[PDB]
């Protein structure tokens, strides 16, 4: 059936159509719906300084329609946490490691909310990272994400004090990538694999080491 596709520098030539579609959906969702006005752009594409040659996109596709997704960025480069929100990680420190990737821009289009897709997206980050040998992901998120992580069996390590960010309670944390977490999620989604990787093989950890 429908799969989550891992899109990076090595295979984006197969997904240029899909990538553009997702930038516009990100604008509809994060700018128009969430009202994150600092991300508004006149081209109607929601693109920031962490959308570059090293970004990995995990996009839920139905045919060529993007129905959900999220992205990963190496913490060996300047990151959203290190550059924008370092005060949120003042207790433990901002991650900087080839084996830790920054996780952001999680979305499900309205048509697919409150269904099977969400848990598939939760499984997808675990599956991709385990395959790549990535040990942890880091995230800045609103505190309503905590019960969602816990419900999916995600092992969460807070990096600092929660704080108001543009009027919303926000925190920085890592998530442990675990075979055990993934195994349970595979059972729950009723699929042995949720991540499709077309085109040339990506060596994410090697790329992050170069950075
Ligand atoms: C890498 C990550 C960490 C970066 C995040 S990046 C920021 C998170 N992303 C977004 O807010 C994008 C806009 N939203 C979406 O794409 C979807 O609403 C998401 C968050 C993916 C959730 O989709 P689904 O789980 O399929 O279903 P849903 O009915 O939309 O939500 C399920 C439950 O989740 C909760 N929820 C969703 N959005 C919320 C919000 N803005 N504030 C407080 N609570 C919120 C809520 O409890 C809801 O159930 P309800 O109470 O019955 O409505
Ligand atoms: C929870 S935080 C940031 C992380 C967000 N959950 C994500 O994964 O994309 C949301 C707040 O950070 C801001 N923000 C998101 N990406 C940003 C960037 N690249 N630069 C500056 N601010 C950003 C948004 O305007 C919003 O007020």
């Amino acid at each position: 059936g429908a799969m989550i596709h891992a899109i990076s520098a090595v295979n984006r030539h197969l997904y240029e159509d899909v990538l553009e579609q997702h930038f516009r959906l990100r604008h509809d969702i994060f700018v128009e719906e969430r009202h994150w006005e600092t991300l508004r752009r006149p081209d109607g594409r929601e693109v920031d300084s962490y959308d570059d040659e090293d970004t990995v996109y995990l996009l839920a596709l139905e045919g060529r329609r993007v129905v959900g997704g999220h992205r990963l960025y190496p913490t060996t480069k300047p990151s959203m946490m290190s550059e924008v929100f370092p005060h949120l990680a003042a207790v433990r420190g901002c991650p900087s490691d080839p084996l830790i990737w920054e996780w952001s821009r999680y979305f499900v289009v309205r048509d697919r909310r409150d269904g099977a897709l969400n848990l598939q997206l939760m499984a997808a980050v675990q599956e991709f990272c385990l395959d790549q040998g990535i040990a942890q992901v880091s995230a800045i998120m609103e505190t309503w994400w905590l019960p969602r992580f816990h419900e999916a069996g995600f092992v969460v390590t807070p990096l600092g004090l929660p704080a108001l960010v543009e009027n919303a309670w926000t925190m920085a944390a890592t998530v442990d990538i675990r075979r055990q977490t993934l195994d349970v999620l595979h059972d729950r989604i009723g699929m042995p694999s949720i991540v499709q990787q077309d085109g040339p093989r990506l060596d994410a950890v090697a790329r992050a080491n170069l950075c």
